[PDB]
């Protein structure tokens, strides 16, 4: 793939340092760039081997006219010891537009929701897509509600089948997806159970609280963070609207261990920290990215660890326990520099500690782990 001269220089410096800064790097080019990535929760152990098989959801983003696909990639991840590996596209499911975002249902991971063409969302049941299917691979459901494409998508981890989406139409849709009717022969057409008309610009991201069924956070180009209670009536305005940044907010992430800790990522190159009990008081600002921050995700294993990604091509990992303080930001624990274009999405591996899968706009998939020399510094 074409690299500009300076980019090519940087990438070769990065590769030279990889053995010192990383315990693992696996690189792969995909036939099409993917806008989205998420590790599936399952791990398949082959007894007697030094690896396990894990899986990732990927999408495509085609130049135009060429068919798009929702994809599942199977990855050989080595076991990490205590004193090349294969990546194949397992399933490929025809998808209508670009796959702007894709998320498996936590309670039923064979069910995958996507944000696709023109604002339609789609539901796929992977057990309806296999070598035995007789006709067209169809979505199991199309969710008709948005009037423009969107990138906000989140399943409710405490209410099976409950889905939230947000789009460039400024709207948040709530959906109730009942899956026990799904078939490979028909596409169910579903309308929303509620629509929120509370943002005044593109809704970039939505996230259900991991421990509270009714709490939905949303962020927008209107520079607000909003906390909605989906028990109350839909056109009643969100009981919490925060003027959180001076520029567009692209991502929101709720700590999966600290039920009050929320993070936002913004076009002001900043990540900010928020206490949900008193959400108008910003707790801290995290600086280090050189361009807009677009992606945000807490470690699934370590409460103080947060990752962010940016059009500056970096994934940054932040250690919140270093906030209390010899010239750079102490909470910036690690900066991944393996990508040569803007990062589209990344995802923490749920089955291995300190492993990230990341994608960039130039078709590269990287699976990497920073060295325990960096993250285990205060181990014994």
């Amino acid at each position: 793939i074409d690299l500009q001269k300076t980019i090519q220089e940087e990438y070769k410096l990065w590769k030279q340092n990889v053995p010192f800064l990383y315990d693992l790097v696996i690189t792969h080019a995909l036939e099409w760039p993917s806008l989205t990535i998420q590790w599936l929760p399952d791990k398949k152990t082959i007894p007697g081997t030094d690896y396990s098989i894990q899986r990732l959801i990927l999408g495509t983003h085609t130049s135009g006219n060429d068919q798009n696909y929702l994809q599942i990639a199977s990855v050989q991840l080595p076991n990490f010891d205590e004193d090349s590996y294969t990546i194949e596209i397992s399933q490929k499911i025809p998808h209508d537009g670009d796959v702007n975002r894709a998320r498996y249902m936590p309670q039923k991971p064979e069910i995958i929701a996507t944000m696709g063409e023109g604002g339609n969302a789609y539901i796929f049941d992977t057990t309806c897509h296999d070598a035995l299917t007789t006709g067209e691979a169809l979505p199991q459901a199309v969710l008709k509600g948005h009037t423009a494409e969107g990138f906000g998508l989140c399943w409710n981890p405490n209410l099976p089948g409950n889905l939230a989406t947000g789009a460039e139409d400024q709207v948040i849709c709530l959906w109730d997806v009942q899956t026990q009717s799904f078939t490979s022969s028909e596409t169910k057409v579903i309308s929303p159970i509620a629509k929120y008309h509370r943002h005044t610009d593109i809704v970039n991201d939505v996230q259900f609280h991991p421990q509270h069924e009714a709490l939905l956070a949303s962020v927008s180009d209107d520079c607000t963070l909003q906390i909605h209670d989906t028990r109350l009536n839909p056109e009643e305005e969100a009981p919490k609207v925060i003027q959180a940044h001076s520029k567009a907010i692209n991502a929101v992430a709720i700590n999966p261990f600290n039920d009050y800790l929320l993070a936002t990522a913004s076009a002001d190159k900043t990540v900010a920290l928020w206490d949900l009990r008193n959400p108008y008081q910003r707790l801290h600002t995290l600086e280090g990215h050189e361009d807009e921050v677009y992606g945000l995700e807490w470690s699934p294993h370590d409460e103080p660890i947060l990752a962010s990604s940016s059009t500056d091509r970096r994934v940054c990992i932040w250690d919140l326990e270093k906030i209390g303080e010899e010239d750079g930001s102490p909470e910036l624990l690690f900066m991944h520099g393996g990508h040569t274009n803007r990062i589209s999405e990344f995802s923490w591996c749920p089955n291995e500690r300190w492993v990230v899968g990341s994608l960039a706009d130039d078709n590269i998939l990287q699976i990497w782990s920073p060295s325990r020399v960096i993250w285990g510094r205060d181990h014994v």
